[PDB]
């Protein structure tokens, strides 16, 4: 049996408002209803994995293991087998896979972030799951962000708390956060971001959604523009947005939006919004195609449409040669030439760097770099030619070209890491001095860059 170079991923948000579903939710896992939907002929072809994020879920593991399986099997005649379950209060997530898998995914890891304190530590926060399909990482992140029109701010430090705190993948890949852990990562949920626009346009906005006019309502969504603003989820993608938004319907139908300010909402308007989103970030230069974003028109048990989003994602084999894994292969070899960091910080220690991938046997520091003032008040840390040249566990260009070095930038006052980013060796040429670029970030925000050349040798 030949192992797969892709898989094809489901993801779905549903924030359930505290009722239980209906008795049908298959249109949800066959992305049908509003946006980027799939094609009708692809229905009865089963994703490898499907990912289900819950808010508000009020059911027990059990009781909605139960639905979606039997909901799944219904679709495609497959028996899923369950990877991974967690919850969090009432936020919850679930993996789910084709029992053909069941012997390629491994090293599964569950936990989850609580955000805010004391008044604000309750409700909110996000669960996730990481696990190895044969030699690629995927994360899954289902956060429930703070809500309200005005509190956008509380919901960037709610991000930034999960990406710092929430502990998936590989522990040994310690200076780095999730945002770097995984060669493919998916962050959804009811994130709570609103279409900024004043209450008095509460009617003007229904019809601009009734004509299907959504591009202009989305030039005032806070997370597209905290995004382009750099305030959050830097270096993620979103597919476009296409659908009508997800929140705040009245219950039992679609044809209405309940945006005024009532006692149960703390006298909050709710105007519509696309609160339940799906963003991912991927290793540089790995294959991920967003293939449908969209919402059900037919699940109206909550104040929230359910959101689905499919993705082809490119995976690699293991990879076993007569050498690595448990030696080196002299064969091959990984040169970084005239690199420097830019970084952004104002102190003054020196800087090292280290080395991380899953093709080295451990990872690798560097010695101190040269320290240089830049033109416009930057720190440049210059490394020339003298990095250490990284020998990976396996030579063959099938493998090495496939592989990626995590780079992160630490103080030689304190080991801690400054600044982190990502690598590709997915180069057009070995043999061959070639230009390498990351940007630096700390916490997710941007601290700096890394530049340079690299040299690439394989056993080719
Ligand atoms: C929100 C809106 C627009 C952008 C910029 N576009 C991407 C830059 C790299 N590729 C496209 C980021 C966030
Ligand atoms: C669903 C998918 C994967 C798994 C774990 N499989 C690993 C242990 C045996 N071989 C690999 C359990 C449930």
């Amino acid at each position: 049996q030949p192992e797969p170079d892709m898989i094809t991923i489901f993801i779905g948000t549903w924030n359930m408002g505290n009722a239980p579903p209906p008795k049908k939710i298959t249109s949800w896992f066959l992305s049908k209803g509003q946006g980027k939907t799939r094609d009708d002929s692809a229905d009865y072809i089963p994703h490898d994995i499907y990912v289900i994020g819950t808010q508000e879920d009020p059911l027990s593991e059990k009781e909605w293991l139960e639905i979606l399986k039997h909901s799944l099997q219904e679709i495609t005649s497959v028996t899923f087998k369950t990877v991974a379950i967690h919850t969090l209060w009432n936020i919850r997530i679930v993996v789910l896979a084709k029992p053909e898998h069941e012997n390629r995914i491994s090293h599964i890891c569950t936990d989850n972030v609580k955000t805010g304190i004391a008044n604000t530590l309750g409700n909110k926060g996000a669960v996730g799951v990481s696990f190895m399909f044969n030699g690629t990482s995927l994360g899954f992140v289902n956060s429930h962000l703070t809500s309200g029109s005005e509190k956008k701010l509380r919901r960037n430090q709610n991000y930034m708390n999960i990406l710092r705190f929430l502990a998936l993948g590989d522990k040994k890949l310690s200076p780095f956060n999730i945002t770097h852990r995984f060669t493919h990562l998916f962050w959804f949920g009811d994130l709570n971001y609103r279409v900024d626009l004043p209450t008095w346009e509460a009617e003007t906005i229904i019809q601009k959604i009734k004509q299907q006019q959504y591009a202009d309502l989305l030039s005032h969504d806070q997370l597209l523009t905290e995004r382009r603003e750099q305030k959050v989820f830097l270096h993620f993608e979103e597919e476009e947005i296409t659908f009508a938004p997800t929140y705040r319907f009245e219950r039992l139908t679609r044809d209405k939006y309940a945006y005024t300010k009532q006692k149960a909402t703390g006298m909050k308007y709710n105007l519509p919004s696309w609160c339940d989103r799906v963003l991912w970030k991927s290793y540089p230069l790995v294959h991920v195609v967003c293939q449908s974003y969209g919402s059900t028109s037919d699940i109206m048990t909550s104040d929230h449409s359910p959101v689905f989003a499919t993705f082809e994602a490119g995976v690699t084999s293991q990879f076993v040669s007569k050498n690595g894994p448990g030696t080196v292969d002299s064969q091959g070899q990984i040169e970084f030439l005239r690199c420097y960091a830019t970084l952004k910080t104002k102190s003054q220690t020196k800087f090292y760097l280290e080395f991380h991938s899953s093709c080295l046997e451990s990872f690798v520091k560097s010695q101190e770099g040269e320290n240089e003032e830049g033109s416009e008040g930057e720190l440049v840390v210059k490394f020339g030619e003298t990095l250490p040249k990284l020998k990976p566990i396996i030579s063959d260009p099938e493998y090495l070209l496939d592989q990626h070095i995590l780079i992160s930038i630490k103080s030689s006052d304190s080991d801690e890491s400054y600044g982190e980013g990502c690598i590709a060796l997915r180069l057009e040429a070995t043999e061959t001095q070639l230009p390498i670029y990351t940007p630096l970030t700390h916490h997710g925000e941007l601290t700096g860059h890394f530049q340079g050349e690299i040299k690439l040798q394989t056993s080719q």
